[PDB]
């Protein structure tokens, strides 16, 4: 019969067998890491599937621990009486295909007894969706009430709705576009270059070598983190202030740092301790090939042809997925009644920070379901 | 007698002696590279000083040629009948202190016969103004009719106007802010890190070693280039198209590149062949140190106290020095009657591309200097 759902901090590892990718290549022996909160209803029709973003994982809520290097990335969104109210809904989240937090990816051991590494194939967002759908099938779940996500999570949710409109009752698509843009591919390809030019990248087969491309991954994360924040907030929070230490300001003209510089350095250092460079490359490449129109006659035809009820949200200060992209989605999707604009200074990261606004968008989506 | 001004493509190398910087550090034996166009008046009062931006040089107009690895970066702005009309004005431009196109910088040889390299002291925008003023004095010039610049050049022009209001009759401050911002220091410090973490940076003393931090400088330039362009521009020009070469389209599902990726790579590759990594770091740190308010009671006090008439311009699509920064400049400077908005898809780089718009701003400025 079906595999049982885990609960809470517990990760279930769901084998889905060999999978055929959009490219026609095959990945053998794929395992999908899954977490869940709330009881699955008898008819298995109350699932809210949460698609995590580029550097997040299946741990949507909960504490950090030996199984969870980071705490929940959407704290308070899932729980009793929360937006995803676990008294009524069953929240489910996977780690994306190509990830490094339990699902098969570059750090995983392959059949030949060596890390996947450079042998891990290129994947698309559609491959990621179909791996999640396959995992749900192994859990006995053949439809979802809603699929929700922001950023790369929004790309997954959008493709899911377009690919499986008869198996989704509603979707939340937050802070993403219908396809990768020139600016996105520009910065993302530069981040990949920072990793791959690091001497310890070793062609991507550094796993188990004792060395890793930490300097390159650190730089890649710093590049990305700026794209995730708002321009004004960076100037009001940091401006050109020096870093303030316990007993006073540093001197940026000597050995000291600017406050924004110290902030970015700390973000980069923490990230390298928590994330795999090869996964970062695979997942960033999947974002570069995000395109809901591919094989479907273009973006307009694909979106106009999707009947799923959809809440589309965008953020005023988002510099990576600017509001014009969500205006396009909201216009073209016939199941979207109009763009929801999140007013926030926090840039793209507002979808993680603006608790009340995001809760309202999630509640609206589940009401549609 | 005062040193003679050069003309046209000719570079003059003006010694100004040893200089003490704002930090207290010293640079021995500073030499400033200078170019000039047009005749200096008998009163020596018709100089229009052009401040170049981060990766530009003294060669404001003219072709690439035997002595100029790049052609003029503001072609058509200087000449007979042009916006800087050499029938009336004497245009002068230096290579900035810390640069790598003729003026003393980290590639220059120090008194021990090795490049300054890691010994080159960090400079501020104010140091760069003081060095240009010192070079002008060696050329017999103690005042300028106008000082003009965009981007880093705008920071130099703004500081010059605030520092020497008695010796400037007008300024053009284009596509810059009153101080470095959080986002600017963020991206600039990351560009510096790309260079300094390169395995061949060697603390900045890579010269003559057989290894150089070209890969890191290439990455730094790609990061910067994105900040210089417009978001919509990049999506309309490249979108997610694959690169097309002589033999057809590349395939990003395998080893091929996207068109925007190939564009950035090519920009980086060309750049590393004609710019020095240590100079890039020094000049980028000078931008981190830009702050017209320092030692003057803050930005608002410094700007409100500047009596120079100023044309402030900003670009609608600029992502590095967004329009809100020029709105602040235009509001606080009493010599600005209102922001001039340049409509362009090209982002920050519009100040180099939008010739008609920039020509108009330069003409407006020089009319205020008369
Ligand atoms: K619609
Ligand atoms: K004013």
């Amino acid at each position: 019969g079906a595999m049982a759902l885990p609960q809470g901090d517990e990760i279930a590892y769901v084998p889905i067998g060999s999978i055929t990718l959009e490219s026609g290549a095959v990945i053998d022996d794929v395992t999908i890491a899954v977490q869940s909160w709330g009881e699955l209803s008898p008819r298995r029709d109350n699932v809210v599937f949460v698609c995590h973003a580029l550097t997040a994982d299946s741990h949507v809520v909960g504490p950090a621990g030996p199984d969870h290097i980071t705490g929940g990335w959407w704290e308070g969104i899932i729980g009793p009486g929360a937006a995803i109210d676990t008294d009524h809904w069953c929240a489910v989240a996977t780690n994306v295909l190509g990830g490094c937090r339990g699902t098969t990816g570059p750090t995983s051991l392959a059949r030949d007894g060596k890390p996947w590494g450079s042998r891990f194939p290129e994947v698309s967002v559609r491959d990621q969706v179909n791996a999640d759908v396959a995992a749900l099938a192994q859990l006995g779940i053949t439809e979802v009430a809603a699929v929700v996500g922001g950023s790369m999570g929004g790309a997954r949710a959008l493709e899911w709705a377009v690919m499986h409109p008869d198996a989704v009752r509603a979707a939340l698509v937050l802070a993403v576009g219908a396809r990768a843009t020139g600016d996105q591919i520009g910065t993302q390809s530069t981040q990949i270059a920072a990793i791959q030019t690091d001497p310890d990248w070793q062609g991507g087969d550094y796993h188990g070598s004792g060395r890793s491309p930490g300097k390159g991954l650190n730089l890649a994360r710093r590049i990305a983190h700026l794209t995730y924040r708002g321009e004004v907030e960076l100037d009001t929070r940091f401006g050109n202030d020096p870093q303030v230490g316990p007993d006073g300001p540093e001197d940026p003209w000597a050995d000291g740092r600017y406050a924004v510089q110290s902030y970015l350095e700390h973000q980069g250092n923490k990230f390298v301790r928590r994330f795999d460079a090869g996964s970062y490359v695979i997942l960033t490449e999947s974002l570069n090939r995000h395109d809901v129109g591919r094989g479907r006659g273009g973006v307009e035809k694909a979106l106009r042809g999707c009947p799923v009820p959809v809440v589309v949200g965008g953020i005023t200060s988002d510099r990576l997925y600017p509001l014009r992209l969500q205006e396009e989605l909201a216009d073209l999707l016939p199941g979207c009644t109009g763009l929801r604009v999140v007013e926030s200074v926090h840039g793209h990261d507002a979808f993680l920070i603006e608790f009340d606004a995001v809760s309202e968008l999630v509640r609206e989506t589940l009401a549609l379901a």
